[PDB]
């Protein structure tokens, strides 16, 4: 990737095998979860788009999500070339060409062009935009891979409350809902779809119950 | 994490993959125990708020504990903002603004802001404050995750005394309380739930004696 | 491979033992997956023909595939020698001789000659051409290694649509086709060889629908 | 710990997570062996007292040994405070204050104070004294862990001499005795509790013989 | 191994412990395979004769093969000394003496001698000659360790054709012979010991046909 | 240990935990073999005597060999202080004291004295002499650990020849015999203690048989 030396001038570095090996291993073990996105954002930090493309191509299995993220990249590139037209025809000497929809991903562009683009003054955050697009794609993927809806979460007659609320927060974290509606529903749907005795206990305790109080009361 | 080193201190390195991978593995194998608190304190010695956010987001499972930790951090940030109000009006040029209650959690701040706040003269230990917040959250988590109470610890007819006192001290360390009452409770509970042989041995020895003599008395 | 020292001259670094061991182990683990070609492409970034030959010869097993790729290498070298003439005479300083097919293959070349050919101005991409030939041979072998045909794979009565589309994309990646017509298969046959219920669902929704919405409709 | 950069000034480098991981793994697999104390001595080469505190706190289980070593640390700190008076007043530049037992332990001190104390002229070996106290506590713990006394081991009728002398030395490495008397012990108890036939063999050969010839004679 | 790099080339580094451990593991698990010669050629790329001796001394088991390798190396060194006699009389000042037959094996030489021999102008590649000796010895070892002869390889009624030709080519690579007979023996031995159906298929295809068509003919 | 920087000036470095863990694993898996002496010589190359002392003290089990190597170290130190008398009473300014029998091992000498001795001009190879003494001690240990004498090896009526000659060469390499007598007995004891039929077959070939002939003829 990209490393910073104590001198001040940075150079290009090839992709290390350890990072891609760890990525493949965590994809195999952790098939799909909300945690795969922060780990991907922290592992591919400061990397060329070719490195991210190779990481997305070396993963074995789950080709549906790969096609989904590829279509998302294509749509984002189309929107980019639609909203950013090429008004300047000629190119000034010493300046490189502007990254287009197919060049921002690295399909028809070599590594030297990406190096010259990211090392410009001022730099062009092509890698950052590509990482943001991949993060949006992974968000869409983990939203699609939700086992069930948040409304369909109902505690059974004998199922404990710990695993119930765990699955509730798990299926709520992967939902694409905003923070406001999530904070609004986490105070109502948690108590309305609980064990009847524990539900009545929590309702009689008061309308200002917190997490620890509910955990201590619902288990008694 | 931020690195203070020889000339060229203006550098920022992301979290190493090995560290976060080992953290995920140990929080997976060791789901929740008071051992994880010194581990987190050592793995995040002088780390950035974004690094701590990534470390808290990389752990998979146990969403209830994460929600409790988040709400404790929010409550403590609100308390800090209440006790440390922000000054109104224009800020002085060249003087960095004091970190707000929400800026400590890193939810509405950027990397350059915390970099300038940590490398200021004098430095502002916001990272240490957030680490203390996470430590308090983990304390509350390991206190609410206790399956058996400290009082219910009673040594059986065949359970060894060493394993009994080890379990007792582990349960005592799992709970957080003032040491001034801990000194009394350990003495009023250790010599009461032992085997009859060890009980009469410690009665013949003396209550005000040390612990090593009690360990070497009823051994074997 | 070839690396650049910090503020130094271009020097040649030896083969990576850890990378070679990782490759020889990942071969055994994933004996033949479609990702082995991107894996080799990422592990052989800027590698020398001698290192590539050693990495090919160090693999245990798959001797039939090794013989096939060697035959393809010989055919490519013969085609290169036929399309590019060979000249002889005195070797002037600063200019290298005309590389022959056996010189491109690296069987009758040496390390110093390879370094002189790859570090010339302009550089002769002998290693790049050899890597392209190797990945083309691997593509041929993985196309021959296709168990189920793209035109022979059909969704069963009890086979889930997720596994169906996964195997469909795997067979599409494993078969041979051009980039332009590649979309025609995944656009037509994917809906023409599916279950009748989801066929009617997609026909009622619209053929222009994307994979995400068509799968969310076929699941419901 | 403390390291010296090449042609640089003495700077304090952060702790290594792999060191703590190896430490916790070796204390988990090898719960309490005689060699774990040289292991700790080699892992804590030139480390700050905070590093040793974190390393001791990161250990999972065996809280009785932790309480015992904490009591020994408190006793050593009290003895140091009693033997070394404490003075107060203005702190002159270039000279540090009188370290107190609570400061030697590192429980009520910070990092910058320890750094200034260890990098002063002349250096105050606070970390060395703390490491000596910790290894003395570990010696006490490993002596308490010894199940069999030095005088309680005797060679059986069917037990070979190799395993006998191995267990004898393993028990001697965990007893409480000085080297001067340890020499006499390993000289006389080895022949006093041996096999009668090999006893007569060694008496005919001579007590001043080395262990090699004694073992070769007892085997034959 | 020798390190040819930027200014400061006068340096000799011992074999890395990780590479030696990997070699020990690949020798212990895979005692002898036709792919161990490329493994040795890659792990010992540009190494001093002392490093090669240390690698050959750390082998576990198979002492007869090591004795065969040693006697073959001695015979080849004697042949080299016979074909390259050493000049008598005083040596010229400043000119390094030519390596003798026994000096190549490193049995009567030191480290400084071989360092000066490999770093002379022009360099004397004695390490490459010793590596050739070692790989010839390994070829003799793997040819002697052949459990079943090449002629006795016959495909059963149920064994697949791909695995059959893989085993055939593996056994052919394990044996070292001239190139002008192998291409004839493979053609005169493969199309005779196949399945009756595959035999009729290849008889319907043609003897002078390629191998890929034979592989894709009787597949499945 | 001791590392060489690119600048030219070397500094002291603490013992890495990875090498110590590797040594412990080698000792645990392979208790004692004639091949571990080269492993120790290549792993502890250029290390301070304190590092070797810690490595010899961190080993778990087989304390007989540890006592043997300690006695050999003591005997070598006694011989050193006997053959090297201290004829110079006073010490010149700027010169360090001469290493005595107890100082050459590091019992009553700190690490700073060893660093000053090894970095002197000219350097005093204390570490090299200590490594040679440890190598001699390990040689004595592996000689004592020999299973039986070379004469006791006799091939049974049904025991194969491969394992027979393997054990023969193993106990020959583990034997303290010189190079001449080993080559003298390897031509006689191998043919005189074999299977009678294969013995007569090998004797009918002649007195100029090689190892490959002995292997290929005795198996027929």
């Amino acid at each position: 990737p990209i490393v910073q030396n104590i001198q001040g001038q940075m150079v290009h570095q090839a992709i290390s095998p350890r990072t891609l090996n760890a990525w493949v291993k965590v994809v195999e073990e952790k098939a799909f979860s909300p945690e795969v996105i922060p780990m991907f954002s922290a592992l591919s930090e400061g990397a060329t788009p070719q490195d991210l493309n190779t990481m997305l191509n070396t993963v074995g299995g789950h080709q549906a999500a790969m096609q989904m993220l590829k279509e998302t990249i294509n749509e984002e590139a189309a929107e980019w070339d639609r909203v950013h037209p090429v008004h300047a025809g000629p190119i000034a000497p010493g300046q490189m060409r502007e990254p287009r929809g197919s060049d921002i991903a690295g399909t028809t562009s070599t590594l030297q062009e990406q190096i010259g683009w990211m090392t410009n003054n001022p730099p062009i955050p092509v890698g950052e935009i590509y990482k943001r697009w991949i993060i949006l794609g992974l968000n869409k993927i983990v939203r699609m891979y939700s086992p069930t809806s948040i409304l369909d979460i109902r505690q059974g007659p004998k199922e404990p409350f710990r695993d119930y609320v765990d699955r509730f927060y798990k299926t709520l974290r992967a939902e694409q809902a905003s923070q406001e509606v999530k904070n609004w529903m986490t105070e109502t749907l948690l108590v309305q779809n609980a064990n009847p005795d524990c539900k009545t206990i929590l309702k009689a305790l008061g309308p200002a119950a917190t997490l620890e109080e509910m955990m201590t009361a619902c288990q008694g």
